DNA sequence: GGCAGTACTAGTAAAAGTACTTGAGCTTGATC
RNA sequence: AAGCGAGAAGAACCAGAAGACCAGGC
DNA sequence: GATCAAGCTCAAGTACTTAAGCCTGGTCTATACTAGTACTGCC
């Protein structure tokens, strides 16, 4: 076995048998301009 | 020594995941 | 260099469970 | 032009396969009813 990732021998399992639901499925956002400077546009 | 009675041997009786299938609802067309 | 009695071989001659369950080390 | 029927697609439900390695000891192993099978007294 901030926010809670999955980690160690259960994310290389999920990541090797290719599962459809993984069990904290995230997504890394990356801002462009202005919203990625100051905090109200983001 | 034969008949019937009886005990023994036998012989039969508080998993999880993925894939496939079926049913229902949509999509399209044909008919009156 | 030593040197004071004799020998030779008849017959024939290893063993399986397997299965289940439990405990235990790593 | 509208309705009905057929075909296609999607979602849900059910069933099937895998669960680390090797290594040491121990104990325990079908009733149950049955017909025949022989013995053995009893007469």
């Amino acid at each position: 076995n901030a926010k809670n990732v999955t980690l160690g021998v259960p994310r290389l399992k999920e990541l090797i048998n290719i599962s459809k639901k993984p069990k904290t499925p995230s997504l890394t956002v990356f801002l462009l301009g202005q919203s990625a400077r100051d905090a109200e546009r983001a």
